[PDB]
């Protein structure tokens, strides 16, 4: 029986993880959902305590604490520890009943949770990629520290790559440990791009497009801020950043390409050429729930991959020019230092003001750039929480120094 | 240093094998060609033996002996066991410097060192397909019994689906094992076809085409008879018989699939649905590679896929009515029992018939539909050399009447 917590179970991962583990607890009984945390949506955590009865419930919003109590009454036969915030995220985190840990949430309590995840050596599910681009050097140090405690990566991408390895080399290191891709005989990651709603656009239409075009009849459903990253192809260039850190690959070795169709989700060339590859329809359920059975594959009843129905895949290389966020995230990259912590930070606020109407396509891109160009490197901090406070001071600086910029050319 | 015997070193195999152990010994010395045995080609396996100074020499052909000796005198400082005839062969197969055996011979001769190589607890890199098709019942009987014996597939497909497994579900077992699909989460296979020359043609065009047509492909180098079961796609039909046998899967989980760009190798959809495939350009030194360092890789100089540059990649259903020989494999597979041996020694006879411009294209699953109509199941032989004389009896009594078959309508 797999013991799993998941850590923003009202959002966009959290619900995925929950409608696979009921689809596959209907075909055999593998998992037991023992805690649910979210921030506000007490009706909906609600619900889902009525279905899956986790012995921990949390809600961080310590305003709906007291209605939740209440709600939770109704349900029969339920006695749950109710908590409350960071407090109640790490007493879900310390618990010997929990064996695995999905992050379903944003950058902020994201890095903070999986931070406790990693100190409580459990195995990590993690979805969100901005904290391992902002913070890849201390989930290192944290993982060297914390031995037992692994991350499996939940990107589609990521998820992809790791799918395409072999266990036998996989189960003797672990993502984000030095010299992965020499133990796993990785060569050369290609990493799929569906390339966004913007890929066919002149360079002229591009200087016009706004928030409202990219936001415009999505062909798949996902939230507002990596629709803007994946318009300006910055979701794939974080996406570069996190694979070098997740897999320890060269950033000479990972080549993005646009895959428009999103069947095969990337591709791993081992050092005598052999290239392997992950196919499945765009659904999250495949690298959610490989995170949770990881070594092992267990049965579910999701629709077969039809090849001859899908027909024809096709795959491009990136125009660097129409997509220059994808140059200033190997840059800042190869850079290394925090760069990609200032690379993040400023696209946070890049993006949110082309969001809002108050920056045009191009500006995204010159924002970011010149925030990267006005970071000086830093000495890193040997101590880990030293290390921590270090990139919480980069990060707010990077936010402050794009708002500042946008401000001065108002 | 992998110790690896070539059985059949100057046929297409064994040679694709020594270039590139040839390759990859000057990237790093991994291997040691410990053996070579060839039929009668004397001076190839001089000049062979002049590179690779092998432990081992043999030459099945007794007359040619004498001139070996002499041959060999001219290479300095060597002095190898020069063995022959089948003798020498089981002398090599029993030697305890010997790890791994490339079996790259046709016909009965590649099944009986097969055998042997089993006998004597070896990993056997098998190309010939056919073999495990005739006589699938005999070599399992056989890997039953001598348990740390080992078949590796080098057919590319086979090779592409034993790359997509997680080594570490493959070494609970071994192919050609009962229970190999459930240790390995396989669901279902995407078993993968050029398609052949005739992917495009009518029914009436089918009707008139001749070997002339089948062969004049210049596009890979094969023999004769493989591209005559290429255009047929018996070939792909003797892959899907090979697919259950090696890996367990059944019939109504492999699905023939055209793909004529030939990068996809084959595909492996596991019971979660994800599907993993392997990929490269047509050429057969991976799979061969792959044979002799499994569960490792090590470092080629092969050429890097460039998959911007290939583009687009294809798939779609082959017509069972214009391949009508895909539908009787599937049958004859079904069927099970010595069906297979049936239907590969008809297909032999039926293939060089329309090589030789004796019958039409729609005649050659005519004549393998009337000898597989005409068989009875036989009661499978308990006693391990009563089976193989069984499987060798049914074979020459298919060619028989499919020959009858010929000369009746002639
Ligand atoms: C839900 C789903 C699952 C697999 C693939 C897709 C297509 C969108 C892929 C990207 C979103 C993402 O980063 N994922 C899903 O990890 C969009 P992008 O490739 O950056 O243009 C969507
Ligand atoms: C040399 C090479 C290597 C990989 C793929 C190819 C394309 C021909 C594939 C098939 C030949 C074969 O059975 N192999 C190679 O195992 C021809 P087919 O798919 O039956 O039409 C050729
Ligand atoms: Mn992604
Ligand atoms: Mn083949």
């Amino acid at each position: 029986p797999i013991n799993v917590a998941i850590f923003g179970s009202t959002g966009s991962i959290g619900t995925n993880a929950l409608n696979i583990i009921r689809e596959c607890n209907k075909i055999e009984n593998v998992f037991n959902v023992k805690a649910l945390y979210v921030n506000k949506s007490v009706n909906e955590l609600y619900e889902q305590a009525r279905e899956f009865l986790p012995e921990y419930l949390c809600i961080h919003d310590k305003s709906v604490y007291e209605e939740l109590k209440e709600l939770v009454k109704n349900i029969k036969d339920y006695k749950p520890i109710i908590l409350c915030g960071d407090e109640g995220m790490k007493e879900i985190c310390s618990s010997n009943s929990i064996d695995k840990i999905v992050i379903g949430i944003d950058s902020f309590q994201g890095l903070y949770s999986t931070m406790y995840a990693i100190m409580n050596n459990k195995i990590v599910a993690l979805a969100n990629k901005e904290s391992i681009v902002s913070a890849g050097f201390f989930l290192k140090k944290l993982l060297n520290i914390h031995k037992n405690a692994k991350i499996i990566p939940v990107d589609s991408e990521h998820s992809a790559i790791f799918q395409c390895l072999d266990n036998n080399k996989v189960l003797k290191t672990k993502c984000l440990q030095d010299n992965f891709s020499k133990i796993n005989n990785i060569n050369k990651i290609f990493l799929c791009s569906s390339g966004g709603p913007f890929q066919n656009l002149t360079m002229d239409e591009l200087k016009n497009v706004t928030s409202e075009n990219a936001l415009k009849h999505p062909k798949w459903k996902m939230g507002k801020k990596i629709t803007i990253d994946s318009a300006t192809m910055m979701n794939k260039g974080l996406e570069v950043i996190e694979t070098h850190f997740l897999f320890d690959v060269d950033y000479n070795d990972i080549e993005v390409i646009v895959h428009k169709e999103c069947i095969i989700h990337s591709c791993v060339e081992f050092i005598d050429k052999s290239v392997i590859s992950q196919m499945y329809y765009p659904d999250m359920q495949i690298p959610i729930l490989y995170s949770l059975t990881w070594p092992d594959r267990i049965k579910t009843n999701l629709k077969p991959l039809d090849l001859a129905q899908v027909s024809t895949l096709t795959f491009h290389k990136p125009s660097l020019e129409h997509f220059p966020c994808i140059k200033l995230a190997y840059q800042a990259g190869i850079k290394g230092n925090f760069y990609p912590t200032v690379l993040n930070a400023s696209n946070e606020i890049a993006n949110n003001l082309f969001l809002n109407n108050k920056i045009k396509y191009f500006d995204i891109s010159s924002i970011i750039s010149q925030v990267l160009e006005s970071f000086n490197s830093q000495k890193v901090s040997e101590n880990s929480e030293d290390l921590m406070k270090q990139i919480l001071q980069i990060h707010s600086w990077a936010k402050d120094k794009a708002t500042d910029i946008y401000n001065k050319h108002n």
